[PDB]
């Protein structure tokens, strides 16, 4: 309680907002899905607290539920902000359509956080139930139930969805709605645009509707660039001064504008893949503009200002949960990029734009995105060793970079501060097995990822689809016992678990993990720990 | 919006609290009724905003809904406090049973406030709908609908319950549950006590169960006093020092104790009616104790410390809504007392105990009760003139007092400050038609009650069942236009309306008004105003 | 009761069927809409019986509710048959997709019948409430309420949707779902076909998916004809012997095949409009086939065998409700055809294919469709007089025919049986004002349509959008008092009402009436009767 009730009230606030459902023009289906999932998670949590916990012992034996319920509170509070963003009338219909036509914020931010936060709450409730009561027979029986839940024979996605599907909101109906709730509003938007295509008020809107219809999968002709006159024509199109990126504000909502000169027709086949991307942790290109297939191209982005590099030096460090959330978001971005066969050439702290959360959720929490991956064509620290000894954008050459930034987030210091005495001798040193050293205070479980991404052998570095699912499980552990971040470390090394599960479950078959698989993965990790209690 | 969403979230908080419904031992039925009414009111308000209002004009044309929705927010926030009071484990079962066995706080405080606040919201929504939109034809049509709603032929309780029952939460099911939800938990408490009567742990609890079973309608033998040994026997019974009222804390919850010496057997038939009372605005006697039908009697009360008299002099004034709420609560208390043929001998500011609200609801709002009415047996301002010229506890002799205190609440000054020069000549002056004069700033509508309660003729003073229903309608008007309290006054005199409706509807037949009749009365008042627009 | 409970149980049966919702491949949205409307109608009817009627008088004073509730029972029983048709696995996915890709049976048959049957039930409940009870004051008050409901100032679609929207299931949400529940499953079908376009098992299915994708609004290129090889290629394509119409069974479901020889490329622009039609009372063309734009064209239809002409002579007559339902269905078909600027050249009893209902609903009830309207290019009774004196497919020249068939349905005899003595003198007689005479037993209200469609002046014949809304109101009257069909006739002539409402409400502006307008029209008719009680 006192966190559970806050979740209930935030959910009620979302329901009150969603009363005016039809006022949402673009996210009606996604907002409805968010409501239908938050309500289901709340129902399951309430039922499991009724069945398991005793209210008489509210103030003493529920201390373990405080932080998982806080994290679920934060997830629901971010869902509420998403609904208010999708429902507010501050921005016009066109400014909203340019931004939210290919959002995917729902299933990748909010649904993903919810489905990675429910296992923590469920497991915490079980652990609180075992110590609940005064009868040792009850405690032993509950321990037996929970030990038979996490036994090894329940290691299969279909086994888990059968036995434990309803508990973790992975059911056939929910799994179907995770995907068919973004195509549904896409179709509705196409219909609403076709109506404005011929019944619009102005000729400029006549062209805007054609622009967006061709921009959204008309004839499956997705990769294309439209005349830049649309930017100029709009009643208001003031291009603000840059501080290659400029602050266009062409629908009244400020956007970042990247414009470059080159033979765009020749550079077309490599920007064609780039315009298709859409991920919450990616600063992707909303629309593309060329004048008349001529000199210049206009690429419009979402506007973010502060980077992680100049944010850390602003506040100086970051707490462990904040660093872990940043790492998880960055890893989720990179696994999406790698799933689409394009690799950030160099990943640096500077190349990570961050923006703080609602600030109603937590203190110091912030969500960050990655940019600059596209158009590789047109110091020596974040480079991988073999690339550093080059006298090429590999999938493993930036996993090293991600681990390098991971060290930076944890210790809060730019790496190789101590080696500053050496001048350019670092380049030869990195070839040798020398890596920056952690402070001893840093917890063992987290820093093992940095040691494993630092590994000299390119093959042994874990993929991003494995780093992400390690990180969200470390977030689970960091949620159960807050005292760890504020020897509290677990027993098993999580990387060892990943190595075991990759061969056992064949998780390497899929480059990217769909959201409906998140609770099963966090469940499989717990099974391997339980089998390794010894 | 922004008040509606807050109501939604407070309602969600109440639902989260009520998840642990079975942990409530005494108010499960009443808490369920509160939830089922708040949910229904919220559903009707949401439906009426969907049908009537346009979300595009949220920020400009919804200014009139701010204050009625604030008042409903306050009512729901008080319902939430009631639920947390009835559900918290801070107090033991016995300490809870002594206080809440005859509460009636639900239907008299919370349900009454809800049913007097819904008409304000509904009427405000209609007025906001008329000005909504940009089409004058829509405005004219909505004006026609609302003018045909408030036309004269819909003046009957049954007519109104037919046409407008569902809108104002007065339906046969709701009206039945207003009464059969306090008998239901009374029966459950009797059953739970009979179980502890024979299966209790201790002999002291054996006697406690017998005490409460005989105290609660066993054989319809309601008026009786039990041996005082029960106070002494309890593991802890420290009687605190008085500051005839003492602070007994005999179940760990502090109570006010009134104890007096006399031939209690002779005084029994007049205290017998007194022990039956129960009202939220009455400091009533929970239990009665005599040693062995001997010298002393022990009367236990609910503990309140600060009175209205020494509260007003603390903060010095009170705003108009605060004064009106105090007046409404006092009038509701007195109409209950008068309905039970017992009259406060003298009603003074001092004899009104006040306690501030949750303070989450509003600033300066406070709920007050009246005490000292019982046991009349064993300066000259608040007395009525004819009583003042006595050289006797009539129902009209304290209506004068209530109006006198009403003047005190409004002007914030003790009356006859100016006449302080005269010494005891006031007594003859009151016989003459001289009454304290208001400041001109005071609004006309409110002060007409004080002029009408001041009236020299005892007959012409309105009854309390009429003063209450005048006051709640003035609260409605004061809710629609906040600028009135912070010529804004209405056209018709409300007292004139009361005189019209008493003969037209025969409201004088009933001394006390049941809560299911509140929206109809506020509806009948509005009909009479509309007929008198001229 | 005893009809209401049967409706409840049939609705429960539909819910049980719809449990396996995902097994429906094509009508999931339409079946969900049917369930969501039947449930809402049932909820409103139950609430209105709770509020209005007394259960103590179940067996005596509820005789008037028997037949309207029977008709609603029949509507729900047809909805259940629709669900079982859309959900059964008897037919394959392709055989289902050919038939149900452009069904529109939901909103035109089932939703239309439901929305034309609710006003009858509501009005019957009001009339049963007035006579309910033993207190004459209650009766007078209820009469006042119902007389103020049907007063003249509530004559506007928006006025009615405001005051009485929720009662008759015409709300903004319901009105939106009447249309956006057939585009929703169309989009889903397109997506499911695109998946089979590239991931199908066989090459034949590869071509089938392309066929249906191009057939369903791909690029807004709707009017086209596909190579006939698709008929031949399918594993099974036996063409059965004709009994120009042949019984193709090319997906295992028997279809009627119309094939003709001509310069199809030259006849293309007039068959192009024809392929777009879809109505429950129209035998429309599902798909079009030409070999290689060569000699022959293959037109596939839905298979029906028995016509109205050889059905009436089979059973010999038809009861009045059966005849009225046939007339209403035929009028609904013709108003759709006339809305699309194409007119049946000649409308005859033979050119009306009929098929009996579920037979669980009623005895002798049957739904009929009209065919043969298309491809006009390539005795003298049903022709209109001016056409009969031609020595041309006008919208009024077949309204005469519909009235002629209307006479045939009522009297059950082929017209001009008596004039059989005259040989070809009928042709001159029809030019003179001579029309077949009715039996005197036939009710006045029904036969006035036949007299008005018979009218010599072509202009004065009512349009089909007016004949339909006359007919459904006569169905309402015929539902209230069964004894009429088994002087019971009303007072006002319904045609007079139509003439009044056309100028008052400007109903002639719209050629076709959308289903969301049906209850308002039946409400406006009742208002005009009530104003004409005198």
């Amino acid at each position: 309680m006192d966190q559970f009730r806050e979740i209930g009230e935030v959910l009620g606030s979302i329901r009150a907002l969603m009363v005016f459902k039809d006022s949402i023009q673009i996210n009606q289906r996604q907002c409805s899905l968010l409501l239908d999932l938050f309500t289901a998670a709340y129902e399951s949590i309430s039922v499991s607290m009724r069945s398991n916990l005793r209210f008489k012992e509210k103030n003493t034996k529920w201390k373990i539920l405080e932080q998982p319920l806080r994290e679920l509170l934060w997830v629901v509070r971010e869902g509420e902000a998403y609904v208010r963003m999708s429902l507010e009338p501050k921005l016009g219909f066109w400014a909203k359509a340019i931004v939210l036509h290919s959002n995917r914020d729902c299933t990748e931010l909010h649904i993903h956080n919810l489905l990675s936060c429910l296992p923590i709450i469920v497991e915490a409730i079980e652990t609180a139930s075992e110590v609940s009561g005064w009868d040792e027979e009850e405690m032993s029986k509950k321990r037996l139930v929970h030990s038979n839940k996490y036994m090894k024979q329940w290691n299969d996605s279909q086994m888990f969805t059968w036995k434990f599907g309803r508990e973790y909101l992975v059911t056939e109906d929910f799994c179907n709605r995770f995907e068919s709730a973004w195509t549904e509003d896409r179709w509705i938007l196409i219909k609403e645009l076709q109506e404005k295509k011929q019944s619009g008020s102005s000729k400029h809107e006549r062209k805007m509707a054609d622009f967006l219809l061709k921009h959204l999968g008309d004839g499956n002709e997705s990769p294309k660039l439209f005349p830049s006159s649309l930017l100029d024509n709009t009643k208001d199109y003031q291009v603000k001064k840059r501080l290659q990126y400029k602050e266009i504000t062409w629908l009244g909502e400020s956007f970042a504008l990247r414009h470059f000169f080159g033979d765009i027709d020749a550079l077309l086949p490599q920007i064609t893949p780039l315009l298709s991307l859409s991920h919450p942790n990616i600063v992707y290109y909303l629309c593309g503009f060329t004048d008349e297939e001529k000199k210049e191209c206009f690429l419009v982005m979402e506007l973010m200002r502060k980077t992680l590099g100049m944010h850390i030096k602003e506040v100086c460090t970051l707490s462990l949960p904040v660093a872990v959330d940043l790492m998880l978001q960055i890893a989720l971005g990179m696994e999406y990029l790698h799933s689409k066969r394009i690799y950030h050439g160099e990943l640096n702290p500077s190349n990570i734009l961050v923006k703080p959360r609602s600030n109603q959720s937590g203190d110091g929490y912030l969500l960050g995105k990655i940019f600059g991956f596209g158009l590789n064509s047109v110091p020596f620290i974040w480079y991988s060793p073999e690339v550093l000894e080059e006298q090429k954008y590999s999938d493993k050459s930036d996993v090293y970079s991600f681990g390098m930034v991971s060290f930076e987030l944890l210790t809060g210091k730019v790496p190789f501060e101590d080696s500053h005495l050496q001048g350019d001798k670092m380049s030869r040193n990195i070839r040798a097995g020398e890596r920056p050293l952690f402070p001893f205070n840093s917890p063992k479980f987290i820093t093992n990822l940095t040691k494993r991404c630092w590994h000299a052998d390119p093959n042994q570095r874990p993929t991003f689809s494995s780093i992400s699912r390690i990180l969200r499980y470390i977030k689970r552990f960091l949620a159960l016992n807050p005292e760890c971040y504020s020897s509290i470390a677990p027993t098993v090394d999580y990387c060892e678990i990943e190595t075991k599960l990759l061969q056992k479950l064949s998780w390497e078959s899929t480059e990217l993990t769909k959201v409906s698989q998140v609770p099963f993965q966090m469940f499989a990790y717990r099974v391997v720990e339980r089998a390794k209690t010894c």
